């Protein structure tokens, strides 16, 4: 109460705006961008408070231009977030022929004694994961590999849609979530956006020395996407964790009896503990 | 409604030719001093900055460089460079190259508005001095110092290309300081970029209101007339693209730019005129 901290933080959609544009649909680019900001501010404790975007491209395609700016007005107001305006800039002695680079900025506030991180972390913490939507958007450049020649429009089985729908499904945001949490007083200590780097990257950051983590194997839902794309590409599970988020969207440090509270509250799932040592262990 | 200031920039294709020389030493002080002015433009203070840094490869050496080159410019400003991302996308960009990118927030209080509103027929305008192109007209540039020994010498710039050319965007800080604490009166402010004069000065003047500037009136950096010629660039052409040394242009009474020149180093360039634009006299 009356200790309100300026954060932010600063991102990019990633080459999945390749994949966009191929499949000739960048309607969910603005959401990709926006949610995987106003979640790693989340990490921190934040609420947003405005966002504001830089677009760059060998061309600004007038076409795709206004769809990009159109899906960031959308996704942006979703939330209830302030847009600012955002800059543009043309460099084609920068970019791939018809390649573009989606940034962005947001901005937010948290109370100093509520700021989530790894000092906060104690030993014995549940690890709680908030469920992915799929790839979000980071691996992409290991996807358009390994899908480079199949017919994304195309439906697929074991998906219950196609690559393109799959694939394409924006970032998924986790603010309803953590508001409910805040507004039941939830007890949290840290947590951790998993974005590029996966699991193993990401998580260890949000734990102090002397504190790695325990993840059961099979104690959440994958999306099917994932080892789809395994298969396709014959790639390793040591690298898939390494690559894609593995349907852990964001995993959650906290007291065993917080994670209780919060398992009614939210959707979510008890994937660990915080034990000694370090580095994240898959068991 | 946000009751703080914010804006997002980037440093252009200067970063191509700095990559090309050799130096990306002072691109963070380009990037930063850019975003400063920027929001000086509009009266508000500066708070913190975020840089986001993409390329076809996150060379290890340019890497460190940039980010020890953003951090002093955030420092001699007495800002905070509170966070920052960066992006390895060898499918996005051409081989080699980079884009810098960034974002400063800002803050506006009561006693330091500017706008066109504020603007009045007759005010004076005084031009704060740049220390070369800047970050805008690099695409014109590189292609007219192409074939060029950017470390030769050159007898009129008293330096090379490299030291002309990759001179830092420099910011205005310490001189709104001094007119802020000094309570001079400002109406507007021009940040001089992309277009030059007759794009951004129109933008800080009100509607029926133009600007006349005097030719020499101001120092012209011995770099834009040196490749004006190497490349037989026609005048309106450099007014168009490059700022010619009219690093930031002030509206402000003509008495309030009188005492301005005795706190910071300016000159007095013109004048507001009933009209539309800016016409060079």
């Amino acid at each position: 109460l009356e200790e309100p901290v300026l954060v932010a933080t600063t991102d990019g959609v990633g080459t999945k705006t390749l994949l966009a544009l191929e499949a000739g649909d960048v309607s969910g680019l603005g959401f990709d961008l926006v949610n995987h900001s106003v979640n790693d501010l989340l990490a921190q404790g934040a609420e947003p408070l405005f966002f504001l975007d830089y677009l760059a491209a060998s061309h600004l395609d007038e076409g795709v231009l206004a769809a990009l700016l159109a899906s960031l007005a959308e996704a942006c107001r979703a939330h209830g977030i302030p847009l600012l305006g955002g800059e543009t800039a043309e460099m084609p002695g920068v970019y791939r022929e018809g390649a573009w680079d989606i940034a962005g900025t947001l901005v937010g506030v948290v109370e100093r004694s509520r700021i989530l991180g790894p000092e906060r972390v104690r030993e014995g913490d549940a690890l709680l994961a908030l469920p992915s939507s799929g790839p979000h958007t980071n691996g992409y450049s290991l996807i358009r590999k390994v899908v480079a020649g199949q017919d994304l429009s195309a439906p697929v089985p074991e998906l219950g849609e196609s690559l393109k729908e799959a694939l394409l499904r924006p970032h998924r945001a986790y603010l309803k979530e953590f508001r409910l949490l805040w507004e039941a007083g939830v007890e949290l200590h840290a947590a951790a956006h998993i974005t590029g780097g996966g699991l193993p990257e990401n998580l260890p950051r949000a734990l102090p020395p002397g504190l790695g983590a325990e993840v059961r194997r099979g104690s959440w839902p994958i999306p099917p996407v994932f080892p789809y794309l395994q298969r396709l590409g014959g790639i390793p599970e040591e690298e898939m964790y390494r690559v894609f988020n593995m349907g852990l969207g964001m995993v959650l440090v906290l007291p065993q009896e917080a994670a209780e509270e919060a398992l009614k509250l939210v959707e979510g799932f008890l994937v660990g503990r915080v034990v000694p040592g370090e580095g994240v262990r898959l068991v």
